[PDB]
């Protein structure tokens, strides 16, 4: 029951770069009447690893209070540290998520047994909410064989895996080896082949602005209207070639801001702003997905 | 014109390693009887690279000889060099080819306006037959940015692109920008995937031995049936697996033997002979797509 | 001045997994004893990214009050977060430390604008003190040109280079572009031939078990017997033939736990133990190198 | 007695792209009077995967004929065929070269006995003269481990491994692993720091202009003069910088036409000409090599 089309959540701040709780309810609302399958909240999108753990809790905790029952939610929990995941494993369980999520550790290179230790682990302080893995080799650097994510997806206490990664010949072998597993698509550029490879729904960025068009790719997908489909898959990629181009998280956040949704549309540094040039464009894109 | 699916043609050998001529003739038939809408020669497929230009030439001649007419036949000229290049490409429409095609010359790392020089010389040495510009980042090694795709793509001279990459992103970005564009998915386990993101065909070397699954995954897809086109890709997919543990060219001549249609299923060195443990799986492999 | 052999601190951990304060102060005068020129402290080798900021403090605190004054003292600082760094820079000024550090921000693709930003925020919060950029690729993900290490390098505030790249060519251009850098060669097992390339000292996490080795290859190139340089660095080679093949960090706190200085040679999860098979091995090489 | 400083020879071509044998000849004397150890022929530096086997053969030829004993003499006869790389080794051992060599076989992927059976039939056609493996991942895309690296160093006939790595760690772990093998350095850029690391000489393209600088190094760390040792090797570097800026190759062949070695200093396509812009920067370097 968690298949589906789930936005990646951003966290909005203010603009001495705290959160902006007002926003923050504000988008969960926003992504809630955009009838979108459910919210991840806490992953990349999120700037979590520009975060502190009590940071994520207080981000984890107000969503909850603003969706829990509403939509399925899940929790990103991943940390590079085991110890540090688990405490935000045990705070998801706490607040109610309906699964929970963590990201192959990064920057120290791990054996393989220990990828499977660590979710084990986090499976553990979980108390029994379903972990989601979650493969993105392209920033994590972590390059996981199919065998590898075989093992990983049949680890006792994992309900899915979310696949951020362009390789749909392997998007089919890991549909191929496990019919039963809930996957998510996890780049937005290529949607609807992910589907067609396999895939049952998706977790991603753009849904946040966007994400009427992807739950439309669905149905047209499962009535057999590919044209529709493409028509919709080439609509997501022109907003993400742009968006590309100005910085996805911020270009989000300022189209969010367009919409009356994000107060500040501003990243944590490292992070500059969008550039002036692209405000134009972003503010006309709001305009039109007002549709 | 040139859009389809095309099948990347092996090239037979003997015991001597030396071209099989008459096996290579039944390779042509058999594809042509099962259906495809033309053929490759001479690619990474045909083992061009482990061939001369005259061994190379001589396969041109004899598929020409069987083939056109019959279907579509691109003749793929590329070497490192431009004047090896321009020679095949003189050939090709010497004997008659519909179209030219050339991998981004490799080892030797050339730069981009290189690149382009070399594809104008071998377009003038085509003299009108089409170019299908071959992108297979993975075996030359060269990784070409949508930009310099989209200049080479539009190069005067140039009918098609030959897109080997998994980059179904960038698959949708060429067809947004060049929808006129006759675009080839590189890669058969994502042909299905290839096509929904904006190829309008395929070349390939599974397509020697279930060319027609190929060819049903693509009106599958015409008339709304992704359960059939994904149920045709996973069935390819598994062959493609196991190709994939034996040795694609080795593995597809193999079975192509078990079909009786190729007499020695070697490719040359340093290629090795399939492992033994395999066969019993190319057997029955070559047996059920005989009986379907 | 901040020329010199510096050795990466490791930091002990207990048997609950927190901070080992006997073992570290025992871990800093057991690496002061050995001549070296200094301690880079909180970095890659410290397990920085495991830790939490006031963790990564804390350890800060300990050693500049056991080594301040003593020896050279270089905070590595660096977060993906400006502001962790930033903070952490803060703290390194107010503990007294002589230099800044901190690793290009990691994960997310950053622009180099915008690394160039996140070195000058942490620059002005080390409040004085002067920054060494660290440059590790294989870890980070982030290849840097000639031409930005160039720029980095010659930011205000930028006092030197941590060169964690194999590539003699460029370590060689980097010392042809400033002669007056001071460049520290990053790879233990090319040390030697990381100086005659340009390297004007290093910074290894191996100099924790044999830091006199190191000195010892500097004083032989210098009176130009390359001969003992290079006895003195085949043999660093054996040593670190087997930390890869145990695992570095754990492999170095094993020796050094033999060598009683660190109590438990306890890396925190998801590392894991090294394996029973290595302690003979380790065992013998703490042997010798004491011996 | 392989061992030492070896000039990647260069091949001259005319302004139609054909074999300057004259230049050619002319390019063997003066690598010799700047007293280099021997020649490496046919190899990635000497433009052979744009040549035919007999364009390779030609070349090993001439210089053999002109390199009468004088200096050592290694025939690189690699091509990614095994069969094609056999005829050249046998070509080489009956003009007399000293060894013969060949690169890791490219473009397709092969399996590490795929690779050593390659090695062990060339040197069974070599005939005697050792085999010198030539390992360049960077433009092979062949990633040979330390063990597959021992493996093929150990295998009977090879003689000597050249490195072309900037990894020292695994250079420093070859030697040690095998104290008397004739160790060469790839990278010129790094000779200084490969010898101290256990090569033990090396073989480079830009030898061909400035051979007696790494002779030079040589010396230097023999004599422990590791100061004058690191000019030597920031002066070549200074050197490498422009040629690297200009393409190697060509700008090798330009600073040997300035010095009236070369008669027309071009690289068959798709190398294009060097930079109009780069001249004045070649023209004044090869007047200060001269001058030197």
């Amino acid at each position: 029951n968690l298949r589906g089309v789930m936005a990646a959540l951003l966290t909005p701040f203010d603009q001495q770069q705290a959160l902006d709780k007002a926003s923050l309810r504000r988008l969960v609302q926003f992504n809630i009447q955009q009838g979108i399958d459910g919210l991840y909240v806490g992953g990349s999108t999120g700037e979590a690893f520009v975060q502190s753990l009590s940071e994520r809790e207080q981000v984890l905790e107000i969503v909850a209070e603003e969706g829990k029952g509403k939509i399925k939610l899940i929790a990103h929990v991943g940390c590079v540290t085991t110890a540090e995941s688990q405490q935000l494993a045990a705070s998801a369980k706490r607040y109610g998520f309906d699964a929970v999520s963590a990201v192959t550790p990064f920057y120290y290179p791990f054996s393989f047994e220990e990828h499977c230790d660590h979710y084990r682990a986090i499976i553990d302080s979980a108390d029994g909410l379903p972990m989601v893995v979650y493969n993105i080799p392209a920033l994590s650097g972590v390059k996981l064989t199919l065998d590898q994510i075989n093992t990983l997806v049949t680890l006792p206490g994992v309900g899915a895996l979310k696949q951020t990664s362009g390789d749909l010949y392997q998007m089919e072998q890991i549909r191929r080896e496990h019919p039963d597993l809930v996957l998510y698509n996890g780049y937005d550029e290529i949607f609807a082949s992910g589907l067609l490879a396999g895939a049952d729904g998706g977790i991603g960025s753009t849904y946040n602005i966007m994400g009427w068009r992807y739950q439309g790719i669905v149905k047209a997908l499962k009535e057999g209207d590919i044209q529709t489909a493409q028509k919709l898959q080439t609509e997501c990629n022109k907003v993400i070639d742009l968006l590309i181009k100005t910085g996805v998280f911020r270009g989000l956040k300022t189209v969010l801001h367009y919409m009356d949704v994000v107060s500040v549309p501003l990243c944590r540094k490292p992070f500059g702003p969008v550039d002036e040039k692209y405000l134009p464009e972003l503010k006309a894109l709001a305009q039109q997905l007002m549709q």
